């Protein structure tokens, strides 16, 4: 008889860090 | 006897890029 | 026969927030 389903996979890697933000308000 | 368990699932796909940084400090 | 493949892993989490932007214009 056929075996049972394989074990579910691991969660993926986290995404990369986001890019830098934009310039702040004028002084 | 039944066959072996199936092959393990693949790791999930990488997550999306993180959000852009917040605005900088005042000038 | 071996069982079917395992369910694929769930997608990774979004990355953390990017660095703060630079200081704003001198104004």
């Amino acid at each position: 008889p056929p075996g049972p389903p394989g074990f579910p996979g691991d969660r993926g890697l986290p995404g990369p860090v986001g890019p830098p933000g934009p310039p702040g308000p004028p002084g």
